[PDB]
Order: structure tokens, then C-alpha cells, then sequence
């Protein structure tokens, strides 16, 4: 948790539409995006292990997505 | 899209437990975290306005999120 820098996340939020956004609406969408990252991300390692891999790849984190 | 930077993305893959990760599965995952973001922030903006304000807040976000 806390990976994601704050001013990326306000620009996702001006590209989605908004006119004005607050720094708190950055705060609680960094917040979401780190959750489901990590979440999607352990689903990866266990794939990978799976697998007999140390490296996680690109077709780990698709398929993990496919779960959610 | 494309506003997440790549490298806070591999922080999130190895806080998740990975060993050693692919920038291919950083890509990967800042795609899908991206896509997700660009959703629930245009549902907020529509939140907003029916509000009756130009500033997204917390509140919008976090309701968004429940419709997902
Ligand atoms: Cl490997
Ligand atoms: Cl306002």
C-alpha cells in the first residue's frame, strides 16, 4: 500500500471527465487502485510459482485479472 | 489512459510478494489499473454534476467504487 504517487491519479480523474477535483478524490482513488493491485498482484505470485517460476510475467497479471 | 508511471507499479507487484517481476507484467498491470480508474472516476463525474457541483470529492469516488 502507498506505491502510487497522488498527481498521476488526479490526471485519470481530469482524463475521465472531471472539471476540478480535490486532493481527498485523489487520495480515496489511489487508495482503491492499491487495493485491486494488490490483490490481482498475490493472485499473480501464486500463478507463477504454479508454474515453477520465480518471475512474474505479463500472462500472470492477465490471467489474475480474469478472477476479479 | 497511460497516466501511471511504470516503476510504482513494480513496487505493488513486489509488496505483493513477488521475487523478481517483468517490466511486460509492470506494463501489464498499470493497463488494468488504468482502465479500472478511467470507470469509477467517470461514474463520479456523472455523481458530481447530479450533485449539483464541478469539484469531484471522496464521496463520489467511493460510491462509484460500490457500483463496481
Ligand atoms: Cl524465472
Ligand atoms: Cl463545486
Amino acid at each position: 500500500m502507498g506505491e502510487l504517487p497522488i498527481a498521476p491519479i488526479g490526471r485519470i480523474i481530469k482524463n475521465a471527465g472531471a472539471e476540478r477535483v480535490s486532493d481527498d478524490a485523489r487520495i480515496a482513488l489511489a487508495k482503491v487502485l492499491e487495493e485491486m493491485g494488490e490483490e490481482i498482484a498475490s493472485e499473480a505470485v501464486k500463478l507463477a510459482k504454479h508454474a515453477g517460476r520465480k518471475t512474474i510475467k505479463a500472462e500472470d497479471i492477465e490471467l489474475a485479472r480474469k478472477m476479479f
